């Protein structure tokens, strides 16, 4: 536990990276129990460009920014949307992708924010999806989940009417589980820029991560990794 500058991380030869591991296809443990996903490939490429061995630490999502500030990891890459409140708490890099939150229901279920009046909505705790659900008037209940996939299970089970989540995670879950005929993606409720985070005031590491990200976007690495995971370039445009 310590906030380490880039020079300090450099000499140790290793960088500790905090992530969640329950958010496919961004960061998740695969079927042979190895951490992977778009963010893991990116985090690895960044570490490699900076000459560092990555050490990944997977923790509950809602704990990540707090533990980062306590120095448990040097940076976090775990699909954090930039918000006013979070940007005070931690220092965000330039965004490593752009996305938005979407309504997903069973077929015939709610499609828009207006449709959610009198409805039960499922969201992951500590997320921008939760924050957004709290601002939509007339929702009967906002059920909170430790892990986003547990909200999807409850939607499939009929225990919630609607799951609010990331558009790429919704799209992939439907493909993966062959749910094209059971779920429908509704309105895009908000857009967000998603970024890596450093402990507040760690401007040394912040500069290094920004530099490596910009270098990956220029040299083709970012494109290759985005194409691998999404078949398209998901950078902020
Ligand atoms: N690894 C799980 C992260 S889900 C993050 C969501 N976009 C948010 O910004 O709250």
């Amino acid at each position: 536990f310590q906030v380490r500058s880039f020079e300090e991380i450099k000499r140790s030869g290793e960088i500790r990276i905090g992530t969640e591991g329950a958010f496919p296809p961004f960061n998740y443990f695969d079927e042979r129990n190895q951490l992977t996903g778009f963010e893991v490939d990116l985090g690895n490429a960044i570490a490699e460009r900076l000459g560092l061995k990555p050490r990944w630490i997977a923790q509950s999502f809602d704990t990540l920014l707090i533990q980062l500030n306590q120095g448990r990891f040097d940076f976090v890459i775990a699909s954090h949307g930039i918000t006013e409140e979070r940007a005070r708490a931690v220092d965000f890099t330039n965004p490593h992708y752009c996305t938005g939150g979407v309504i997903v229901s069973r077929k015939g279920g709610p499609r828009t924010a207006k449709d959610l009046q009198g409805k039960v909505v499922g969201v992951q705790v500590g997320t921008t999806y939760m924050e957004a659900a709290q601002k939509i008037p007339g929702i009967k209940e906002v059920r909170t989940y430790q892990r986003d996939p547990d909200a999807l299970q409850d939607l499939l089970a009929g225990r919630i009417d609607t799951w609010i989540t990331d558009r790429f995670v919704a799209k992939e879950a439907i493909k993966e589980r062959k749910l094209e005929n059971t779920l429908q993606v509704g309105e895009l409720v908000f857009q967000e820029r998603v970024a890596m985070a450093v402990a507040k005031g760690n401007k040394s590491l912040l500069d290094a991560l920004n530099r490596a990200l910009a270098e990956l976007m220029q040299d083709g690495t970012y494109a290759r990794i985005s194409q691998k995971w999404f078949g398209e370039d998901v950078r902020c445009k």
